């Protein structure tokens, strides 16, 4: 938001407006880089970007600790590599990059369609990257109804991601990809579960409204009362959710499924690409940006 409305103090007492990216802007499959950068606390135009304006960007404006990123670093920067051909050192060349499929990016997202989701010939690829209206319906769907969920209700909605996605893929392209979407379950509950509430730190629980403001306008829920978590959100926190969700009991067991879905999930690690790789081309779709309604500076 503006500096002077004084929006996000006293726990972000340095804001920038919300900007809607353009038709050049660089844009990420993920819903926290395209807010930061729609604020410009990383570049504006998605571009050359560093460890430690990452860093700062998430400590600073979205209560999110150095050791949350880590890993998120490491695997950014090897993407950027496998993608452009060479070393990207410490300035990411763009986010767009980031949506390099079977990578760092991956099937039965929350709120994006997969790289060959629906698509009738083999070679054909669609908009793996964009926040997708539809897709995220079909998240909210599976807690419709209710104004909070917990990690039973998370794991149920990864399953139906995994199921849909399982279904609609083009044959032999759904791969899935527990260890990382649950580092993002765990990411979900470190931004946006009500930390209003007294116990929040032995079961937390997602405000539905602050996820689908987060996800659907890329932007900060503070007009629904969110402001970044103090003091800011530690690694520990996230590993310990994304557990906790793939621990969960299956209540409803969807169709399709593949092959060991429920239950306990790998630890993330760092990516690697062999060097004889091509990267799968990236969808260059315009960035998306929230237009029913268009966002002021201070929303
Ligand atoms: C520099 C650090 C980060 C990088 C490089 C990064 C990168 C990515 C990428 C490539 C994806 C796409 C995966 C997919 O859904 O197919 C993604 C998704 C996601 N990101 Fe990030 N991320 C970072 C930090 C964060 C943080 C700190 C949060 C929140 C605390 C966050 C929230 C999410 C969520 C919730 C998704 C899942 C979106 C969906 O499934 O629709 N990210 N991120
Ligand atoms: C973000 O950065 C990535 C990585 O540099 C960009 O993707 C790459 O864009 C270039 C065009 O600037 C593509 O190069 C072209 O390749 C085709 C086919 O090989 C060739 O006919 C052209 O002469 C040109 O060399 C490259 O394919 C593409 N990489 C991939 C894997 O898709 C991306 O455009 C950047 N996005 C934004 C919004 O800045
Ligand atoms: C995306 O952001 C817009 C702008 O903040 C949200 O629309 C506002 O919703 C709040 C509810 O707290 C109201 O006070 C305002 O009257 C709304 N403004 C306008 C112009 O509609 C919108 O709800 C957000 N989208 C989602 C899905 O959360
Ligand atoms: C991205 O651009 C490519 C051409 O440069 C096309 O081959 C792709 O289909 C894709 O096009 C989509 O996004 C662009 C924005 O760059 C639009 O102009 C197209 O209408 C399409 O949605
Ligand atoms: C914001 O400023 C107030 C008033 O000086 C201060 O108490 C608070 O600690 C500041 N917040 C942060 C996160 O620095
Ligand atoms: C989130 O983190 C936990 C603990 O590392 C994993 O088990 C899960 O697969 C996901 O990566
Ligand atoms: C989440 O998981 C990690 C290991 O993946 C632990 O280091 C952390 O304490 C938490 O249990
Ligand atoms: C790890 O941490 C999470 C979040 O604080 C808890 O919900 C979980 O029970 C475990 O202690
Ligand atoms: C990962 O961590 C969670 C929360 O501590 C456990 O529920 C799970 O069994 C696994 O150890
Ligand atoms: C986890 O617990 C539920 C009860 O809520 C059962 O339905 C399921 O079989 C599993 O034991
Ligand atoms: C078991 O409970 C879950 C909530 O965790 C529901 O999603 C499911 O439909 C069933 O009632
Ligand atoms: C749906 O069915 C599966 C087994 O296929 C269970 O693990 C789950 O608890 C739910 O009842
Ligand atoms: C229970 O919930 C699962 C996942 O949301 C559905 O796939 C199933 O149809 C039932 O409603
Ligand atoms: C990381 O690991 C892969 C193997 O999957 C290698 O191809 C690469 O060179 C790097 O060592
Ligand atoms: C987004 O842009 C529209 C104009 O199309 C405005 O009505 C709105 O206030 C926001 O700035
Ligand atoms: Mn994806």
């Amino acid at each position: 938001q503006e500096p002077g409305s004084g929006i996000g103090y006293p726990y972000d007492n340095n804001t920038l407006p919300y900007v809607a990216p353009g038709p050049t802007d660089s844009r990420a499959p993920c819903p926290a880089l395209n807010a930061l950068a729609n604020h410009g606390y990383i570049p504006h135009d998605g571009r050359a970007i560093s460890r430690e304006t990452l860093q700062n960007a998430f400590l600073n404006h979205m209560g999110i600790a150095n050791s949350v990123i880590e890993l998120a670093l490491t695997n950014a920067f090897v993407v950027c590599e496998y993608v452009t051909g060479s070393d990207c050192g410490d300035s990411l060349v763009n986010l767009t990059l980031l949506a390099e499929p079977h990578a760092f990016e991956h099937d039965h997202s929350f709120s994006r369609k997969d790289y060959k989701q629906g698509v009738a010939n083999s070679n054909d690829f669609i908009d793996n990257r964009n926040f997708d209206a539809e897709t995220f319906q079909t998240s909210l769907d599976v807690v419709a109804g209710k104004t909070h969920f917990d990690y039973a209700d998370m794991n149920e909605i990864r399953l139906q991601r995994e199921s849909l996605s399982n279904e609609l893929d083009f044959p032999g392209w759904f791969t899935e990809s527990k260890p990382i979407q649950n580092v993002e379950s765990g990411f979900i509950f470190a931004l946006v579960s009500d930390f209003n509430l007294p116990d929040n730190d032995e079961n937390p629980l997602v405000r539905i409204d602050w996820w689908k403001y987060w996800f659907t306008n890329e932007s900060f829920p503070y007009h629904l009362g969110w402001h970044p978590p103090s003091p800011a959100r530690e690694i520990e926190f996230v590993t310990s959710a994304s557990s906790a969700v793939l621990a969960a009991s299956v209540t409803s067991t969807p169709s399709s499924l593949p092959s060991g879905a429920i239950g306990p999930g790998a630890e993330a690690v760092p990516l690697s690409f062999a060097s004889t790789m091509t990267p799968f081309l990236l969808a260059t779709n315009a960035p998306y940006y929230a237009q029913d309604p268009t966002l002021g500076p201070n929303d």
